[PDB]
């Protein structure tokens, strides 16, 4: 069951933009969207690539777990943040691409390939570089197909280990309070037309769980903040979170 909610389009109108809202219910299994087009239109995933290429890591060892120290390669990039030691926790909430590359060189093309059709994760294509084909390769994802992917990590049902599966779902914890816990992972896309943000995760309550998936047009990096706020807004309109 799935229902279009074409008033949550004024979220993106008044900010002068367009996108896509994606929500299930796990109690109730009911999806809602404000575009059901846009909802199944694929995208690069961009770092939100780093949930699945994180699974990938851990299980094979590539990772020992959330504590190795990923050590700064001493190029100086534009990303202040990035020029630093990181761990799991660290280069993920920070979207560090550069730790992200380095694990899927050592992953390699094939065991890559054979995970990502073990997820059913998007087109499941990895065509391009082994270490950028999620900026710039041929791989896809749609919004619904993230919430099937994250419903999957949700219940430990993905075809890892579940100690892999605690580790990234805790890497992937966003925000914490008396009310409501967010896992989630943002992306940003600029090689490919169209540039888009993501923001894909989910919302835990006391007694159910609402996974979204949302990306927004984004010409410019000084809207990144509206994927979030944007989906937030949904969020407190559906009285999901206050
Ligand atoms: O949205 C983020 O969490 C994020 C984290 C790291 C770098 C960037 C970013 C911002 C502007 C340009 C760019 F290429 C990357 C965004
Ligand atoms: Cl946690």
């Amino acid at each position: 069951e799935w229902q279009e909610n074409k008033s949550w389009n004024a979220h993106f109108t008044e900010h002068k933009s367009q996108g896509v809202v994606v929500l299930w219910n796990e109690n109730k299994q009911q999806g809602f969207t404000n575009n059901l087009k846009r909802a199944n239109q694929a995208f690069l995933p961009a770092s939100t690539f780093k949930i699945p290429n994180s699974l990938i890591a851990l299980d094979l060892g590539v990772v020992k777990d959330e504590h190795q120290v990923f050590k700064w390669d001493g190029q100086t990039r534009d990303i202040a943040t990035w020029n630093r030691d990181h761990n799991l926790i660290t280069a993920m909430k920070y979207s560090v691409v550069p730790v992200y590359q380095e694990f899927a060189r050592q992953i390699g093309e094939a065991r890559m390939s054979k995970m990502l059709h073990a997820f059913d994760y998007g087109n499941e294509d990895i065509s391009g570089n082994v270490d950028s084909f999620w900026l710039d390769g041929g791989i896809r994802i749609s919004a619904t197909e993230q919430i099937s992917f994250l419903r999957k990590l949700y219940h430990n049902k993905l075809h890892v280990s579940e100690r892999s599966q605690r580790i990234v779902k805790q890497a992937m914890l966003t925000e914490a309070n008396g009310d409501y816990i967010i896992r989630a992972k943002t992306g940003y896309s600029t090689r490919i037309e169209p540039k888009i943000g993501w923001w894909v995760g989910w919302v835990e309550l006391d007694d159910n769980v609402w996974f979204f998936a949302m990306n927004m047009d984004m010409p410019t990096s000084d809207g990144l903040g509206l994927r979030q706020a944007i989906t937030k807004e949904v969020l407190k309109q559906e009285k999901i979170i206050p």
